[PDB]
């Protein structure tokens, strides 16, 4: 499946793509403002994610740091990124269908749209100014708006045992972005697409 990753932000981002234990495609790349990078994701990929990283520095070998979404210091991500990270999440060719969503469960750094480029389903979007509106206690000094699990490490926020409810913090994310997961047990906003759909992830869609 193809995923065109487009940076419409006025700032550079370093796109990342992983399924948690492996890179998807090259796993990451710099995207200056306006640039597009198309990756190929294998059919059947379960639990894939794409995200933006901000404020990165990499040496010639691709080792370095980012202020949001760092993945072990690698330009080329092999694992998931450090919160806060707005997440485009997908599982492909799952009994004939693809499933996509956006999640704020790991916080928010960059606004995104995640849409099919092929027919048969709608896209999802979280493009409100969550960083600007972020509750004081969730603001990450390194940049972005942390989720409450990251900040407070409680069973309730982290949904550790599977029984949690919405919270004042989750409700903030949900108010700003109704179409994204705000906590682990949120009413799902997953979209079912035809198996083997192709997609576009756009950072700063309303830039």
């Amino acid at each position: 499946a193809t995923f065109e990753i487009v940076n419409r932000c006025s700032y550079t981002v370093w796109a990342a793509a992983s399924k948690g234990n492996a890179a998807l495609d090259a796993g990451g790349r710099q995207l200056n403002s306006g640039e597009s990078w198309t990756i190929n994701v294998e059919p059947g990929t379960n639990g894939g994610k794409i995200w933006a990283r901000t404020d990165c520095y990499f040496d010639d070998s691709g080792s370095g740091i980012c202020k949001t979404g760092d993945c072990g210091g690698l330009l080329r991500c092999k694992r998931f990124g450090r919160p806060p990270t707005t997440l485009a999440e997908f599982s492909l060719n799952q009994y004939g269908k693809d499933y996509i969503d956006i999640s704020n469960i790991k916080g928010f750094n960059v606004p995104m749209d995640f849409s099919p480029t092929t027919r048969g389903c709608r896209g999802v979007r979280c493009a409100a100014d969550i960083v600007g509106q972020c509750p004081a206690k969730l603001k990450a000094p390194g940049g972005g708006c942390n989720d409450a699990c990251t900040v407070f490490q409680t069973s309730e926020y982290c949904c550790t045992t599977g029984k949690c409810g919405p919270t004042e913090y989750s409700r903030f994310f949900k108010r700003l972005c109704p179409d994204a997961f705000s906590y682990v047990l949120d009413k799902p906003t997953t979209v079912t697409c035809p198996g083997s759909s192709n997609y576009r992830v756009t950072f700063c869609p309303t830039a």
